[PDB]
């Protein structure tokens, strides 16, 4: 007891000093913000600690090429139209596919879309947007794709580093004040800077194949919440990304509803109150998708269960 108020007191001080977040044991609960962007998953939602992505903080998602980022990216968008918010897409990769998009859910006519001419641009143009306090949500793709203008016209070379640092600070800034979310998407082969202005890293893997038969469906994606300042770090998550669909938000509350012990099995059947919501995982699928209303309600008891 001695020891106890001595370490809570040290505690109390750092948070004051540095920011809430700034410590916090592992097993600690979440401290819940009014409004965060769901992800698509349930299962990263609760991985992430606070129901979601937090507004006001920069953000990171990364992993190989064809990971699932960008559709993870792709679903914060669409929940923070879906919520009524404004989005922003900075481009520099010119990758997008806008009909996938729509179909996560994404209101492509209405997302503002920049296709920049420089690195500082994209990122000048992302602060102009973040000021005007009027978005919700903003997305770069990439920070690998951001290259000075000095490169890009002819000529030392370590600038482009200098360049995040730089533009990171005021961006940050402009966040917190707005209450925007931005999302920075990575590859792997300035990011240094990133790596620190950032509230949350999420590191994204495919993990394996679906099934189909034998054609294949889509695939299983991983996710690991490796930096969180809002919620216990070092969680992950597993969801599936189906081919032109995206993240099954339905199979994603089944894993989670049996992982909570809502969902039960007889068998190859899965249980829910006593009834059955399918024989093997793809009906259960399948019957949450053409039954709303029951899907919505597993989700609900889930976040109640864990007061997400």
């Amino acid at each position: 007891p001695d020891r106890e108020k001595a370490l809570e007191l040290a505690v109390a001080q750092i948070e004051k000093s540095y920011g809430k977040g700034s410590v916090m044991r592992l097993g600690d609960e979440a401290r819940q913000p009014i409004s965060v962007i769901p992800t698509g998953s349930i299962a990263l939602d609760v991985a992430l600690g606070i129901g979601g992505l937090p507004r006001g903080r920069v953000i990171e998602i990364y992993g190989p090429e064809s990971s699932g980022k960008t559709t993870v990216a792709l679903h914060a968008v669409a929940n923070a139209q879906a919520a009524g918010g404004v989005a922003a897409f900075i481009d520099a990769e010119h990758a997008l596919d806008p009909d996938y998009a729509k179909k996560l859910g994404v209101d492509t006519d209405s997302l503002l879309v920049s296709q920049p001419d420089t690195g500082e641009q994209a990122l000048e143009i992302a602060d102009m947007l973040i000021r005007s306090g009027a978005l919700d949500i903003v997305v770069i793709d990439s920070v690998a794709a951001l290259v000075p203008r000095a490169e890009l016209e002819g000529e030392h070379v370590g600038l482009q580093a200098r360049l995040m640092s730089q533009a990171l600070r005021k961006m940050t800034g402009a966040l917190n004040n707005s209450g925007t979310t931005a999302i920075f998407i990575n590859q792997l082969r300035g990011g240094k800077a990133l790596k620190f202005y950032a509230s949350v890293r999420m590191d994204v893997r495919r993990v394996e194949t679906l099934k189909d038969g034998t054609n294949a469906v889509g695939n299983r994606t991983r996710v690991k919440v490796v930096k969180n300042k809002c919620s216990p770090p070092f969680k992950q998550a597993e969801f599936d990304i189906l081919y032109g669909k995206g993240i099954s938000r339905e199979g994603s509350l089944i894993d989670m509803g049996v992982d909570q012990g809502l969902i039960r099995k007889s068998g190859a059947w899965f249980t829910y109150e006593g009834e059955q919501l399918g024989q093997g995982k793809e009906n259960a699928r399948n019957f949450l998708v053409e039954n709303a209303d029951v899907a919505d309600e597993i989700e609900k008891k889930i976040k109640e269960k864990l007061g997400i």
